[PDB]
């Protein structure tokens, strides 16, 4: 967890403009948050991403756990292996507003972020998932209470993020 160059927004949420990828792999944090959907199929984004990144063994390990657990629900999460990235994949599942999951769910999304002490994450339900990034960052900040390190890998939102924060 030897995190560096974030900027601190609130007691317990930092944000910083880097890939999760290349942020996992230089700190091996405990706990890197994955964006995923409720088969764990982790075609592009931030899954696709990370899942690269191992080489294909999380996506290995995310399909038996899917045969042998089912699907997760929008809203929940499971904990895998980190693989080389970090100790431990917490995959979290946030709405999919461009297909009529509710906003409500991303606040049930970020509450499992509370399960573990520092994480390392992406901004949830951003991207394909069709939710404005800025309200994201809002509902994580007015929801997660461990310490989160986000990682967004694109500087205009990151200023954005920041400017909209202060
Ligand atoms: C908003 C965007 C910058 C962000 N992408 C990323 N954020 C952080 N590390 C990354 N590595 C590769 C992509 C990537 C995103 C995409 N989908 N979701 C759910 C979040």
């Amino acid at each position: 967890n030897s995190f560096s160059g974030y900027l601190k927004l609130t007691d317990n949420v930092y944000i910083k403009n880097a890939d999760i990828v290349e942020e996992a792999k230089k700190v091996k944090p405990t706990v890197v948050v994955n964006a995923a959907n409720v088969y764990l199929k982790h075609g592009g984004g931030v899954a696709g991403a990370l899942n690269k990144a191992t080489n294909n063994a999380m996506q290995v390990e995310s399909d038996d756990y899917i045969a042998t657990n089912g699907p997760l629900k929008v809203g929940g999460s499971c904990v895998l292996s980190g693989h080389n990235l970090a100790k431990h994949c917490l995959h979290v599942v946030g709405p999919n507003v461009n297909k009529g999951e509710d906003i409500q769910l991303l606040k049930s999304a970020y509450e499992n972020f509370n399960q573990h002490e520092v994480l390392l994450a992406p901004l949830l339900s951003a991207g394909i998932f069709g939710a404005d990034p800025i309200h994201s960052l809002r509902v994580c900040v007015d929801t997660v209470r461990t310490n989160v390190y986000l990682a967004v890998f694109d500087k205009n939102l990151y200023d954005k993020l920041v400017s909209s924060f202060l």
